[PDB]
Protein backbone atom coordinates (compact mmCIF):
# COMPACT_ATOMS: atom_id res chain seq x y z
CA UNK A 1 0.00 0.00 0.00
CA UNK A 2 1.61 3.19 1.27
CA UNK A 3 5.04 1.87 0.27
CA UNK A 4 4.22 1.61 -3.43
CA UNK A 5 2.22 4.85 -3.34
CA UNK A 6 5.38 6.57 -2.08
CA UNK A 7 7.58 4.86 -4.66
CA UNK A 8 5.24 5.93 -7.47
CA UNK A 9 4.54 9.52 -6.42
CA UNK A 10 8.03 10.52 -5.15
CA UNK A 11 7.08 13.52 -2.95
CA UNK A 12 5.02 14.31 0.20
CA UNK A 13 4.06 17.71 1.63
CA UNK A 14 4.14 18.93 5.21
CA UNK A 15 1.77 21.83 5.62
CA UNK A 16 2.17 24.23 8.47
CA UNK A 17 -0.37 27.04 8.37
CA UNK A 18 -1.77 29.04 11.25
CA UNK A 19 -5.47 29.37 10.45
CA UNK A 20 -7.99 26.69 9.62
CA UNK A 21 -8.72 28.18 6.24
CA UNK A 22 -5.29 28.91 4.80
CA UNK A 23 -4.87 25.20 5.37
CA UNK A 24 -7.62 24.40 2.87
CA UNK A 25 -6.52 27.01 0.34
CA UNK A 26 -2.95 25.71 0.26
CA UNK A 27 -4.11 22.09 0.22
CA UNK A 28 -6.05 22.88 -2.95
CA UNK A 29 -3.16 24.88 -4.37
CA UNK A 30 -0.64 22.07 -3.96
CA UNK A 31 -3.13 19.60 -5.39
CA UNK A 32 -3.46 21.66 -8.56
CA UNK A 33 0.32 21.87 -8.66
CA UNK A 34 0.46 18.08 -8.98
CA UNK A 35 1.12 16.80 -5.43
CA UNK A 36 -1.20 13.92 -4.52
CA UNK A 37 0.28 13.34 -1.03
CA UNK A 38 -0.57 15.89 1.67
CA UNK A 39 0.47 15.80 5.33
CA UNK A 40 -1.54 17.91 7.80
CA UNK A 41 0.79 18.56 10.73
CA UNK A 42 -1.06 19.08 13.98
CA UNK A 43 0.53 22.49 14.58
CA UNK A 44 -2.33 23.76 12.38
CA UNK A 45 -5.17 24.35 14.87
CA UNK A 46 -7.95 21.77 14.62
CA UNK A 47 -5.93 19.81 12.09
CA UNK A 48 -8.31 16.89 12.60
CA UNK A 49 -11.10 19.21 11.44
CA UNK A 50 -8.96 20.21 8.47
CA UNK A 51 -8.53 16.56 7.46
CA UNK A 52 -12.26 15.96 7.92
CA UNK A 53 -13.03 18.90 5.63
CA UNK A 54 -10.43 17.95 3.00
CA UNK A 55 -12.10 14.52 2.90
CA UNK A 56 -13.42 15.42 -0.56
CA UNK A 57 -9.89 15.51 -2.00
CA UNK A 58 -9.57 11.79 -1.32
CA UNK A 59 -12.32 11.45 -3.92
CA UNK A 60 -10.35 13.39 -6.52
CA UNK A 61 -7.30 11.30 -5.64
CA UNK A 62 -5.25 12.85 -2.82
CA UNK A 63 -3.81 11.22 0.30
CA UNK A 64 -4.29 13.10 3.58
CA UNK A 65 -2.38 12.04 6.68
CA UNK A 66 -1.37 13.47 10.03
CA UNK A 67 2.01 14.88 10.97
CA UNK A 68 3.92 15.77 14.11
CA UNK A 69 1.86 13.27 16.07
CA UNK A 70 3.56 13.36 19.48
CA UNK A 71 0.94 11.65 21.64
CA UNK A 72 -1.51 8.78 21.71
CA UNK A 73 -4.51 11.13 21.89
CA UNK A 74 -3.28 13.04 18.84
CA UNK A 75 -2.96 9.70 17.06
CA UNK A 76 -6.53 8.90 18.15
CA UNK A 77 -7.83 12.13 16.66
CA UNK A 78 -5.88 11.65 13.43
CA UNK A 79 -7.15 8.11 12.91
CA UNK A 80 -10.71 9.19 13.72
CA UNK A 81 -10.69 12.09 11.25
CA UNK A 82 -9.65 9.71 8.47
CA UNK A 83 -5.91 10.29 8.23
CA UNK A 84 -4.34 7.75 5.87
CA UNK A 85 -0.93 7.71 7.60
CA UNK A 86 0.80 8.96 10.73
CA UNK A 87 4.11 10.78 10.98
CA UNK A 88 6.06 11.69 14.12
CA UNK A 89 9.44 13.41 14.54
CA UNK A 90 10.66 10.94 17.19
CA UNK A 91 10.32 7.22 17.79
CA UNK A 92 7.41 6.25 20.03
CA UNK A 93 6.82 2.61 20.93
CA UNK A 94 3.29 3.39 22.13
CA UNK A 95 2.24 5.08 18.89
CA UNK A 96 3.93 2.31 16.92
CA UNK A 97 2.01 -0.45 18.68
CA UNK A 98 -1.25 1.51 18.37
CA UNK A 99 -0.75 2.00 14.63
CA UNK A 100 0.14 -1.69 14.36
CA UNK A 101 -3.15 -2.65 16.00
CA UNK A 102 -5.21 -0.18 13.95
CA UNK A 103 -3.51 -0.94 10.63
CA UNK A 104 -2.31 2.61 9.88
CA UNK A 105 1.02 3.24 8.16
CA UNK A 106 3.24 4.91 10.77
CA UNK A 107 6.57 6.45 9.71
CA UNK A 108 8.81 7.33 12.68
CA UNK A 109 11.84 9.59 12.49
CA UNK A 110 15.47 8.61 13.09
CA UNK A 111 18.74 10.53 13.26
CA UNK A 112 21.45 8.09 14.44
CA UNK A 113 22.21 4.35 14.13
CA UNK A 114 21.07 3.51 17.66
CA UNK A 115 17.63 5.02 16.97
CA UNK A 116 17.67 3.39 13.53
CA UNK A 117 18.32 -0.11 14.85
CA UNK A 118 15.81 0.35 17.66
CA UNK A 119 13.38 1.13 14.84
CA UNK A 120 14.27 -1.79 12.57
CA UNK A 121 13.89 -4.21 15.49
CA UNK A 122 10.24 -3.09 15.65
CA UNK A 123 9.23 -3.46 11.98
CA UNK A 124 9.43 0.01 10.42
CA UNK A 125 12.02 -0.38 7.69
CA UNK A 126 11.68 3.02 5.97
CA UNK A 127 11.87 6.02 8.26
CA UNK A 128 12.00 9.80 8.45
CA UNK A 129 15.48 11.35 8.27
CA UNK A 130 14.60 14.27 10.52
CA UNK A 131 16.59 16.52 10.04
CA UNK A 132 18.21 16.14 6.64
CA UNK A 133 19.94 19.47 7.15
CA UNK A 134 21.99 18.35 10.14
CA UNK A 135 22.56 14.71 9.20
CA UNK A 136 23.02 15.61 5.54
CA UNK A 137 23.06 14.06 2.08
CA UNK A 138 26.06 11.86 2.94
CA UNK A 139 24.40 10.00 5.78
CA UNK A 140 21.93 7.85 3.85
CA UNK A 141 24.61 7.14 1.24
CA UNK A 142 27.32 6.40 3.80
CA UNK A 143 24.86 4.12 5.59
CA UNK A 144 23.79 2.02 2.61
CA UNK A 145 26.73 -0.25 3.46
CA UNK A 146 25.83 -1.37 6.98
CA UNK A 147 22.07 -1.32 6.34
CA UNK A 148 21.05 -1.67 2.66
CA UNK A 149 17.42 -2.67 3.37
CA UNK A 150 16.13 0.66 4.80
CA UNK A 151 14.90 3.57 2.69
CA UNK A 152 14.58 7.11 4.01
CA UNK A 153 12.12 10.00 3.61
CA UNK A 154 14.36 13.00 4.24
CA UNK A 155 12.08 15.60 5.82
CA UNK A 156 14.24 18.70 6.25
CA UNK A 157 16.29 21.26 4.36
CA UNK A 158 15.03 20.21 0.91
CA UNK A 159 14.94 22.61 -2.03
CA UNK A 160 15.53 23.01 -5.79
CA UNK A 161 19.31 22.66 -5.82
CA UNK A 162 19.42 19.33 -3.95
CA UNK A 163 16.01 17.81 -4.63
CA UNK A 164 17.27 14.86 -6.68
CA UNK A 165 20.77 14.95 -5.22
CA UNK A 166 19.10 12.84 -2.53
CA UNK A 167 17.35 10.64 -5.09
CA UNK A 168 20.78 9.81 -6.50
CA UNK A 169 21.65 8.63 -2.98
CA UNK A 170 18.54 6.46 -2.76
CA UNK A 171 15.65 8.10 -0.89
CA UNK A 172 11.99 7.37 -1.51
CA UNK A 173 9.99 10.60 -1.31
CA UNK A 174 11.53 13.84 -0.08
CA UNK A 175 8.92 15.33 2.23
CA UNK A 176 8.93 19.09 1.58
CA UNK A 177 7.52 22.00 3.59
CA UNK A 178 8.37 25.70 3.68
CA UNK A 179 9.92 25.55 0.22
CA UNK A 180 6.43 24.97 -1.14
CA UNK A 181 3.80 26.28 1.26
CA UNK A 182 4.88 29.96 1.48
CA UNK A 183 2.81 32.67 -0.18
CA UNK A 184 -0.51 33.18 -1.94
CA UNK A 185 -2.15 29.98 -3.26
CA UNK A 186 -1.49 31.13 -6.83
CA UNK A 187 2.23 30.89 -5.99
CA UNK A 188 2.06 27.82 -3.76
CA UNK A 189 0.33 26.00 -6.64
CA UNK A 190 2.77 27.21 -9.28
CA UNK A 191 5.89 26.46 -7.21
CA UNK A 192 4.80 22.87 -6.55
CA UNK A 193 4.84 22.39 -10.33
CA UNK A 194 8.55 23.23 -10.33
CA UNK A 195 9.38 20.49 -7.81
CA UNK A 196 7.17 17.90 -9.47
CA UNK A 197 8.75 18.49 -12.90
CA UNK A 198 12.25 18.40 -11.40
CA UNK A 199 11.63 15.20 -9.44
CA UNK A 200 10.07 13.65 -12.56
CA UNK A 201 13.15 14.87 -14.42
CA UNK A 202 15.90 13.20 -12.39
Amino acid sequence: KMEELFKKHKIVAVLRANSVEEAKKKALAVFLGGVHLIEITFTVPDADTVIKELSFLKEMGAIIGAGTVTSVEQARKAVESGAEFIVSPHLDEEISQFAKEKGVFYMPGVMTPTELVKAMKLGHTILKLFPGEVVGPQFVKAMKGPFPNVKFVPTGGVNLDNVCEWFKAGVLAVGVGSALVKGTPVEVAEKAKAFVEKIRGC
